[PDB]
């Protein structure tokens, strides 16, 4: 029911509303995937004409003005349409928007540099690593960082951000947020992203777009953006009259040693790892973060057999442990229900607390024919956190398991860790680089710090508070707690918090509407 802006196919995907873009604003777009975040982005940048429900038909430019009179989008598509507005649009699959690149980071950022930050943007992304290696050579993390510099160097009206935290350390998610807040202003902008903390940093208004994925998608009115993440959280649009999720993401809600570790030592070629001596609860969670090629998934490796550590143990030296490694490939030859009855009797016992909290809430009942091998990676991602969690262990290790999932499965993801691990009193690592999924579920932190390739140095686990104050203090931000949600909500920089909590030392605030 309502107005259809576009369909692909007949009884295909449909999207109902758009959102308008905002001149020296910087408005977000949030939801999970399949609900058509891509395509409104695509539609805002004009690559797209909405076909109004007619895939069958050609609509002209024309025709969609006419559509769109009286609205409050008009005049952005009249701008749009009469080629009044210049559009840079940064992708979300920067791995298909790699083929195309000739030449070093330096030489392609020096020929599209129009605006004359290219020595700016270097120092904001921190791309001097990048700076003379080959487009074509870049992983996931360059090409994007590449990606995003581009989009900043270019003299444009309306710059689009599709998710451009993916493949993206803490660190640099941060800086990606700073740079762009920076060096966008008095332009539109739009971004679509799963990094909550991101979206915070980045954003003036949010539109929420729910649905069913693959099915409808429907954008949600306009909300300044605090609320509209909080409605988010809540699972609920007031304005829409909305259940958009059963449940809400509630933060800030409320003996003896499992396991531990003396001080570790790693040497891997030029690479030196130390991690500090350390002990873990039972059904204690533990998240790690730093920034890539610091050592986290070797300090994991060496947490599960893989890698021998050079000086240190972990006692007990022999546990049951479960393990879902950064790097996911498919690596079986039969179908999700095989890979997932192998893991466990619970996985897929309709009768198991495990079934509805995880499997189904995962949404793996419905791959269950599905052979590993015919699996997306966000689809994978799921399928390895769900059979790593389904095995009886005494040790967790996840490492990155936030990546390719979006912003609902995230927080399903966490909430399962929890559960799992507080159930069977278990020790639990996690690696993320999500910063809110920390604030959402570790009890205590990992912070690894050093120079990215040649040497980490990880502190023993300490209260989230702890660790957070210094993290957040080397990358010069400030957090407090939100008064409605108890999220945490990051002080843009130069704000009126956010000198003040900086003269203080207080950089992670547990103090409520700050
Ligand atoms: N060219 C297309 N033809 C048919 N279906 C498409 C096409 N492009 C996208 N879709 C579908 O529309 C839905 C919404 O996709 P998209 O806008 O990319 O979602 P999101 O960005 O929110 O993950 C998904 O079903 C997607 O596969
Ligand atoms: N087997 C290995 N041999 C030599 N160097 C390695 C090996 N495995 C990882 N490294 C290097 O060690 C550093 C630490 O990597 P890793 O533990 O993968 O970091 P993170 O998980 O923090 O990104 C990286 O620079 C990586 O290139
Ligand atoms: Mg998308
Ligand atoms: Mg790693």
């Amino acid at each position: 029911e309502g107005e259809v802006i576009h369909r692909y196919k007949v009884n295909g995907f449909k999207l109902f509303g758009l959102p308008t873009p905002k001149n020296n604003t910087i408005l977000g777009v949030l939801g999970k995937n399949g609900v058509g975040k891509t395509t409104v982005l695509k539609i805002l940048a004009g690559e797209i004409i909405p076909n109004f429900g007619d895939p069958n038909s050609k609509v002209g430019k024309d025709e969609v003005l006419k559509r769109f009179r009286g609205k409050e989008i008009y005049n952005y598509f009249k701008e749009l349409y009469s080629n009044e507005l210049k559009i840079v649009h940064k992708i979300q699959y920067v791995e298909y928007a790699s083929k195309f690149l000739k030449g070093t980071v330096n030489e392609i950022l020096t020929k599209i540099d129009e605006r004359g930050k290219k020595d700016e943007v270097k120092e904001l992304l921190n791309m001097t690593n990048l700076w003379n290696k080959d487009a074509n050579i870049l992983s996931g993390g360059g090409l994007q960082r590449l990606l995003v510099a581009a989009s900043l160097l270019r003299e444009a009206d309306v710059y689009i951000f599709d998710q451009p935290s993916s493949y993206l350390d803490v660190r640099e998610r941060m800086n990606m947020a700073k740079a762009i807040r920076e060096l966008l202003k008095n332009k539109y902008v739009i971004v679509v992203d799963h990094d909550l903390i991101v979206l915070d940093y980045l954003t003036d208004l949010i539109h929420i777009i729910y649905g069913e994925s693959s099915v409808y998608g429907r954008v949600s009115k306009s909300y300044a953006a605090r609320v509209g993440i909080n409605n988010f959280l809540k699972g609920y649009l007031p304005a829409e009259n909305m259940k958009i999720r059963p449940d809400e993401i509630k933060f800030m809600l409320k003996l003896k040693t499992k396991m531990k570790w003396t001080k570790i030592i790693k040497k891997l070629g030029d690479f030196q790892l130390v991690v500090d001596n350390g002990e873990a609860k039972e059904g204690e969670i533990i998240g790690i973060l730093g920034p890539n090629g610091i050592g986290k998934t070797t300090f994991a490796r060496i947490l599960v057999g893989e890698i021998t550590a050079d000086e240190g143990s972990v006692t007990p030296e022999k546990q049951i442990l479960s393990y879902k490694p950064q790097r996911i490939f498919p690596n079986y030859d039969g179908t999700v229900q095989q890979y997932l009855e192998n893991a466990s009797k619970d996985a897929l016992s309709t009768s198991s607390w495990f079934f509805e909290e995880v499997t189904k809430r995962l949404n793996l009942h419905r791959l269950l024919e599905s052979n590993v091998n015919d699996l997306s990676g966000g689809e994978l991602q799921k399928l390895y956190i769900a059979a790593t969690l389904a095995k009886e262990a005494d040790l967790y290790v996840l490492d990155q398991p936030s990546s390719y999932l979006d912003v609902e499965e995230r927080y399903i993801v966490a909430k399962a860790i929890k559960r799992v691990t507080r159930e069977r009193k278990a020790v639990t690592f996690i690696i993320d680089h999500d910063l809110s999924i920390h604030d959402y579920i570790a009890d205590r932190i990992i912070v690894f710090k050093g120079e990215p390739e040649k040497a980490g140095l990880a502190t023993s686990p300490v209260t989230l508070k702890t660790g957070m104050n210094e993290f957040l203090r080397e990358l010069e931000v400030t957090f407090r707690r939100d008064a409605e949600t108890g999220r945490p909500r990051v002080n843009k920089i130069g704000s009126y918090l956010d000198r003040v909590q900086k003269e203080r030392g207080d950089y992670y605030s547990m103090v409520l509407s700050t």
